[PDB]
């Protein structure tokens, strides 16, 4: 039922507004003042504007640096999220990554789904399962993933707790 | 405190895997079997092809069914999330709502903003925050949200517990 600050940084469902106290609804005592993420009232800030910050809920930063959905937020300017642009990164783009752990194709384009997760993904949450670490001539995951004892690439405790390789590691 | 079945469908920040047992991650643990949203590496059934489902995380639900990001599925034949096509509503579609609660704009376009949920929003998480119920002339919330004892929609105890007046009251 916790959502937020007091639940892990989760989102609800649907879009439904997570309050000030981290309980998912819909509502002015949800998406009034205090939301935290889904369809708050006032839109959270991102990108240029905000120092870099992206949205929350795979919305789109606006150029004017709000997020949202629509064309006036993912269409002309939008500069994260599912914009309508394609959205390029991997060896054709500098090793530029995909944000929100999407997966960089074969192509180097950002998305989600077996043409981008699948076999010649780059980095993000690709399915293909490359071993890292010690037994793996020291290879590090992308994305900062946490390398595992067992020398797979994720992130949770059994990635990054005790036993962790290299990447994003508790200690 | 949970993702998934064991959080009230709760949802990962940042497109992580809902693991079998309700946790939040990234790899095979998270995105193998047993994923119940975010990246899972069996991408989930939507649109015509599964009941009219949605897709969660507001992922595209491509013309195929299936639900991703990127031109494959936001582009030609998406049926759902955020398309790059605009999505029409609202008086100017025949009434239809908006899916996953976004807002119908005065102009019947669906998105989230205030442009879309501020002044002139027909339908979803509409900002306006118009008075329902007694104190109304009897008028009922949008979407069956719960019209609370104070005459303001939401979803939530205050709205549809104790003193609702109408739309999906507990
Ligand atoms: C499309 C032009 C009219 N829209 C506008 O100025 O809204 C901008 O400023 C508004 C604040 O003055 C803010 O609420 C809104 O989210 C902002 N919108 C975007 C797309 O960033
Ligand atoms: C304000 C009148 C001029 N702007 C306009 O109609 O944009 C609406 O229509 C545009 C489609 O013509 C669509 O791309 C855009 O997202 C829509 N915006 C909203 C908030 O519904
Ligand atoms: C025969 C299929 C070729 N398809 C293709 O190269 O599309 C890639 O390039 C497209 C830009 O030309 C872009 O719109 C699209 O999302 C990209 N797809 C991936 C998975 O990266
Ligand atoms: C026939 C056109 C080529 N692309 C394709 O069918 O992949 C589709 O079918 C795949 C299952 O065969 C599934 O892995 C994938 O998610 C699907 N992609 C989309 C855009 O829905």
């Amino acid at each position: 039922q916790r959502c937020g600050e007091q639940g892990s940084n989760m989102e609800c469902p649907n879009n439904l507004c997570c309050s000030q106290y981290g309980y998912c609804g819909m509502g002015g005592d949800y998406c009034g003042k205090g939301c935290q993420n889904g369809a708050c009232w006032t839109s959270k800030r991102c990108g240029s504007q905000a120092g870099g910050a992206t949205c929350t809920n795979n919305q789109c930063c606006s150029q004017y640096g709000y997020c949202g959905f629509g064309a006036e937020y993912c269409g002309a300017g939008c500069q994260g999220g599912p914009c309508r642009a394609d959205i390029k990164c991997g060896s054709q783009a500098g090793g530029k990554l995909c944000p929100n752990n999407l997966c960089c194709s074969q192509w180097g384009f950002c998305g989600l789904g077996s043409e981008f997760c699948g076999g010649g993904c780059q980095s993000g949450a690709c399915s293909t399962d490359k071993p890292c670490g010690k037994d793996a001539g020291g290879r590090v995951c992308t994305n900062n993933y946490c390398c595992s004892k067992w020398g797979s690439c994720g992130i949770g405790p059994g990635y990054c707790g005790a036993g962790c390789q290299s990447g994003g590691c508790d200690g």
